[PDB]
């Protein structure tokens, strides 16, 4: 930790760093660069509450924990020199740094074969993208929807409830195949079928033409507007011009480190250990923005402090469907807990290996989930017997490891 | 560059960089930490000529370019502390260090269906490996070879050569899946099917009793000795252990720095960015030891130097076979110049992108191979109908670019 601190990006992990730099005590200059011309906010709202009503004031970050930072919002770091330590900013400002830190996080990908549309295609990852696509959520419009993933689902969701006609195209035979069980990914298409979308599994788009979208199967599918969520690609430019290295995400070790001296990298930007996997990922995820620049920043100003360790886990809104996940989407053997209905959906999913908890998820069984969390961390080894019976409770079986 | 310099490894990587840190005039201490107690060698004669006539002293590598380098031979590092900037050794000393070089190599894998095995199975990376293998290379005895990669086939060739019945089992549907053409793989079974190798595709090794190898098709090999060559993995475990990145090899960028500052890593024990693919590999050459270890301690010792930049190839000797391969595998096209025929076997594949050379093959073909390299290296765009005409010399194409 040398002083003073730049902050490439004025994310959730930008603000959750800086925020615990002060409260661990570093009282030395801190700058935020921030692309965007808008208070720090928070994206999940995007595809969820703010998608239905539309207020930005209740979606900002607080940056009070963070005081006496100043944030340079609208301007875009150019380039940084690794060498005279500094960046060189859009406005044709230079800032000097002792500690640079990379917390750009990632954009959505493009779809190549719908590049020269002309028809509207939107992805969505800022709030200028959900105002752009909420605009156009028009009651008995049609929207389709590229790629079965989490932005998708809570898309197609919110799109539902706004009374408009759905039609989704996702290139595997089943949704949500990045981060969730098989168990969970089937219910979740049933669920959304039932809702009325019109789910297209094992296609691609190959094109469009004059207000209408091509498939590999030869056919079409009319839509008003494209909504395109097929992933994104880390913001790993100038890392990538420094000479950092990284492949779709800057590699960095449990204490933030980059493998440039005095450079570090948080949040969705990075490629970093799943400790339950052994493998190098990127953790795309809510927590890990917020729990990764919290341990980078602990780490910089008491070096005693132990590294990054913190196990994955998201959640997701759709509609009815509370969801969440924590760990591996799979192991050896998955136990379940409750009915899978569409019937007021509630169950729990947990992934063993060997007989070691190694994931789990909630359906609407938000109570369940802190526990299961806490077995999962320690890699608890639960009687499978006890696990299924619906007569156990999870928090006394937590509580007692 | 800060001295006293310590190397872990006595590897190809670990000479070649020491000798270029002398040559590029570095005079510093420079120490060498070899855990093999054996004067520094080159391991691809292992499966090839030594094999056939057993000279240790025909394969040992050169350090007279490295001079004033003190080489603890037989020594195992077995732990480094990157604050106190020290190397703790197996004989109990402790070196300092300034800046620390992590050349360990890679190990072969394992086999575990055949951990419990109770007949002889070995697996080839070492001077030691290689003469305790050549000692059971019996003529009329039966070898069994798990593994269709390179180390498999060149043992496989060495050992019909010596008289000994050969059998193969690989996973895959094809030899050399990892860096090879597919064309170049179909011929190479051909080649050593005629040659009285009984290979077996698509199988794989579930156990073995008495002296007999069991198949997951049911069914039963018997052999004398086992060789297994399937893959290797990274030596990172000092790394892991010390807080560096790393997921089966140490991460790098082009100057050799890994996450933690002063640490390096060179050659089978790094992952890094392949130029052609921009994606990140571990890259198993001999050129890859010797040129990235060259430009690593280059850079070191004058900062201005550009980073490693070589784009990756390697050479096998099997039997009749002279096989050179360079760049990808495959693009979106390839011309294959010259018969592919077991009848004096010579021919060169060239693979492109989009017109761009981005990988080439020559079998008995050498003075192709140096022109074809050089083409590759700008990304050439050649006239396609004159890279197939065989009237088209490719050395004069070289030199006009
Ligand atoms: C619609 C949506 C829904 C989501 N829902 C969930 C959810 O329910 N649960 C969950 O776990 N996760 C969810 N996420 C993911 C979560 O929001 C991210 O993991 C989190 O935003 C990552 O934070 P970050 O700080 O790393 O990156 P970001 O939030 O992307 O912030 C990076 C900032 O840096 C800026 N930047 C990039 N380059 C430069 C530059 N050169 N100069 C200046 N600034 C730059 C970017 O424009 C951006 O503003 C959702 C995300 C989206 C978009
Ligand atoms: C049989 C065989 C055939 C090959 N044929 C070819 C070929 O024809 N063409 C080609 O391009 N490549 C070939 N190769 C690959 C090539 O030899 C390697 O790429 C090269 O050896 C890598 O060099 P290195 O210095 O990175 O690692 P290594 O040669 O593995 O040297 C690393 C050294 O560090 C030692 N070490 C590990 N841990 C410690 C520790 N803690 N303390 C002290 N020492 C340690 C290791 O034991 C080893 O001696 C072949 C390899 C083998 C084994
Ligand atoms: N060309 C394609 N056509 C159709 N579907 C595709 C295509 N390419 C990929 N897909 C599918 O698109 C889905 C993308 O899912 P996610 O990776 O969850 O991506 P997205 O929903 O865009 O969200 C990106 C990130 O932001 C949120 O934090 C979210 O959790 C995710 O981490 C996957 O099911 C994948 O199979
Ligand atoms: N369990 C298995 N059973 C049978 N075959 C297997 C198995 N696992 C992997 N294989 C096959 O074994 C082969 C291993 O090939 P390489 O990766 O070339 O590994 P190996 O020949 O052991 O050599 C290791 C390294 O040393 C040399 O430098 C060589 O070039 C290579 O880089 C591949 O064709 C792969 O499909």
């Amino acid at each position: 930790l040398k002083a003073p601190v730049v902050v490439l990006g004025a994310g959730l992990a930008s603000v959750s760093f800086v925020a615990e730099l002060r409260q661990a005590g570093y009282q030395g200059l801190i700058t935020v660069v921030g692309d965007e011309a808008e208070r720090p906010y928070d994206r999940p709202p995007l595809s969820k509450d703010f998608m239905a009503h539309g207020d930005a004031e209740k979606i900002r970050l607080d940056c009070k924990r963070a005081p006496e930072v100043e944030w340079l919002l609208g301007v875009t770091a150019q380039s940084f020199d690794p060498q005279a330590h500094t960046v060189a900013l859009s406005d044709g400002r230079t800032l000097p740094y002792g500690t640079l830190v990379l917390a750009t996080g990632a954009a959505p990908r493009a779809l190549p074969t719908l590049q020269g549309a002309t028809m509207p295609v939107h992805t969505l990852r800022t709030l200028e993208d959900a105002r752009r696509i909420q605009a156009g959520l028009r009651p008995q419009s049609r929207l389709l929807i590229v790629g079965g993933g989490v932005i998708g689902l809570e898309l197609a969701a919110t799109a539902r409830t706004a009374g408009v006609h759905v039609s989704l195209v996702e290139t595997q035979p089943r949704l949500m195949s990045r981060a969730a069980p098989a168990t969970l990914a089937d219910f979740v298409a049933r669920y959304h079928a039932a809702q009325g979308v019109d789910l297209r599994f094992e296609r691609s788009v190959t094109g469009s033409v004059d207000g209408v979208v091509l498939l590999d199967d030869g056919t079409r599918i009319a839509a008003d507007m494209v909504v395109v969520g097929i992933g994104v690609l880390a913001n790993d430019a100038l890392a990538r011009a420094a000479g950092l290295a990284c492949d779709d995400g800057i590699f960095v070790d449990a204490y933030g480190r980059t493998t440039c001296p005095d450079v570090y990298a948080l949040g969705d930007v990075t490629r970093q250990r799943n400790p339950l996997s052994g493998r190098f990922e990127r953790i795309e995820t809510w927590s890990n923005a917020q729990n990764q620049g919290i341990a980078v920043a602990r780490h910089l100003v008491d070096p005693t402090a132990p590294g990054y360790a913190e196990l994955p886990w998201y959640w997701s809104d759709q509609g009815a469907l509370r969801i969440q996940v924590a760990g591996l989407a799979s192991g050896d053997e998955e136990i379940v807990r409750g009915e899978v209905s569409l019937d007021a959906p509630k169950f729990t999913l947990i992934e063993l290996q060997k007989g070691r908890i190694v994931g789990a998820t909630c359906v609407n069984n938000a109570r369940d989930f802190a526990p299961l969390r806490r077995l999962l961390a320690v890699g608890a080894k639960p009687d499978r017997a006890a696990l299924a019976d619906p007569a156990t409770d999870l928090r006394k079986l937590a509580a007692a490891v």
